[PDB]
This record gives C-alpha cells, sequence and structure tokens, in this order.
C-alpha cells in the first residue's frame, strides 16, 4: 500500500467521520486510489478508522 494513498485517505475520513462503504469506496478511486480496499484495511489495522455495518467511523 502507497503512503501518499495513506494520507489520502486519512485526510478523507478526518473530513467525512462517518461514511457509508460504497461511497468511500467511490470517493476514494475518485482522488486517485484504484484500490480503496486495500487502503482502508491499512487504516482500520492503524486504529485510524472503525467499521460498522457497511459503514467506516473515525476512531478519534
Ligand atoms: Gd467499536
Ligand atoms: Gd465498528
Amino acid at each position: 500500500v502507497n503512503q501518499k494513498e495513506i494520507e489520502i485517505a486519512i485526510e478523507y475520513f478526518k473530513n467525512y467521520i462517518s461514511v457509508g462503504e460504497i461511497v468511500a469506496t467511490m470517493d476514494l478511486k475518485a482522488r486517485g486510489i484504484s484500490n480503496p480496499q486495500a487502503v482502508i484495511s491499512k487504516l482500520i489495522e492503524m486504529g485510524i478508522i472503525e467499521k460498522g455495518e457497511g459503514c467506516y467511523n473515525l476512531v478519534r
């Protein structure tokens, strides 16, 4: 997973606190992330975001 892509996704979830799986996937691809699934998994691993039911929440 690319480091610039990690920084792009982090900034995205900071501005969008709770976002659905499908909107997040669409919006991350729009900001140049071809594989948002991989970046999202890494952000969960890092404790940046948590996964609910088809929704991602910024841990804070
Ligand atoms: Gd939780
Ligand atoms: Gd959760």
